[PDB]
DNA sequence: CGGCATACG
DNA sequence: GCCG
């Protein structure tokens, strides 16, 4: 079992679901307390379990696995012995965890805002609605639409959206293309949002595109919220439903075709997979990876990639399709 | 011990 | 919290 998640396939469904979910609760709780390092270790240990070929049934099977030390091993030990880990259950029912989860789930509210509201005594969404003067417009939209945004987006919803985005993109710039990224590209059946990547085959033609796309979607009455030159937009869309509609989060990113493999890799995820790949690139290969390119800081050169396959090869890694990047 | 991913809105 |  290699130490980095980008060195091993991780499928969407696996054989250690209960154990991985428990460790992810502790990772989430560590993030709420500001401990990025603890969050990473618990996330990494969970991801190791997702990569195993069969269920863990005995503690001895953790011996030698990366990211299992005294704490994560004890958690697994208790789940194997009793079906429950007391530390996890204590976190689950705690007011701090439940409120921080509730608040950070809001579009426009992160850990720091949630923590400040928690310390001020706020606990419920109606607590926030009663003091709307303390909310940004983004937070107001996230709070108004919170119920719909709490409903999973279905793969059935994604096809309909991609068609309307393609129509607007085609009027804004004929020949421009729309690619589904994020969790749906990794094979997820549900999501919290829909993520799209837009480009054009002629380098440079994509400049100025996203404002033209957003103006056209807004004119069609499909935009319930957006932030407005720019190249990323995090929006709330109106999606049709039987006799009505629902609000859906949609993310649009524009990249030049020269950078498209890097952007596709970066926005396909998973989040942990990309953090691990970027850490691997820098620490093991001395190369700096981001959504624009792969930089050699010694030669001061960028690696020209024509595909995601090219990027894995340049990092010395076996290629993983998106469905195996579910770290 | 240091390190823990990344850049745009 | 764990790795190197
Ligand atoms: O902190 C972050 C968030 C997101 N991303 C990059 O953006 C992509 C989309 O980020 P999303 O938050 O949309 O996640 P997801 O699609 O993987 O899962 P859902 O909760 O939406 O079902 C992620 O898969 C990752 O590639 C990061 O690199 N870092
Ligand atoms: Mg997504
Ligand atoms: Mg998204
Ligand atoms: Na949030």
């Amino acid at each position: 079992m290699p130490a980095y998640a980008c060195q091993r396939p991780t499928p969407l469904t696996h054989h250690n679901t209960g154990l991985s979910e428990a460790l992810e609760i502790l990772a989430e709780a560590a993030g709420f307390e500001g401990s990025e390092g603890r969050l990473l270790t618990f996330c990494r240990a969970a991801s190791v379990l997702k990569a195993l070929p069969s269920p863990v049934t005995t503690l001895s099977q953790l011996q030698g696995l990366p990211h299992f030390g005294e704490h994560s091993s004890r958690v697994v030990q208790e789940l194997l012995e009793h079906g429950v880990c007391e530390e996890v259950e204590r976190v689950r029912r705690s007011e701090r965890y439940q409120t921080m989860k509730l608040f950070t789930q809001i579009f426009g509210v992160g850990v720091k805002t949630a923590d400040r509201w928690y310390r001020e005594g706020l606990r419920t969404l109606d607590d926030l609605r009663e003091q709307p003067q303390k909310l940004t417009q983004q937070q107001k939209a996230g709070l108004q639409h919170h119920q719909d945004l709490s409903t999973p987006v279905l793969r059935s919803d994604v096809d309909a959206l991609q068609q309307v985005v393609e129509e607007a993109v085609g009027q804004a710039l004929p020949g421009a293309t729309v690619t589904l990224t994020g969790g749906f590209r990794r094979g997820k059946l549900q999501g919290h949002d829909v993520d799209f990547l837009i480009t054009h085959p002629k380098e440079g033609q994509e400049a100025g595109l996203l404002p033209r796309v957003m103006c056209r979607l807004q004119d069609q009455g499909l935009i319930l919220y957006h932030q407005h030159a720019f190249e990323r937009s995090f929006c709330i869309f109106r999606l049709p439903q039987p006799g009505s509609w629902k609000a859906v989060r949609v993310d649009l990113v524009v990249a030049p075709v020269s950078q498209f493999p890097f952007a596709l890799l970066a926005w396909t995820g998973s989040k942990l997979f990309q953090r691990e790949l970027r850490r691997f690139s820098r620490k093991e290969k001395g190369l700096w990876l981001n959504s624009h390119g792969l930089f050699d800081p010694e030669q001061k050169t960028f690696f020209q990639a024509a595909s995601e396959e090219d990027i894995f090869r340049h990092l010395g890694l076996e290629y993983l399709p998106p469905e195996q990047r579910n770290a």
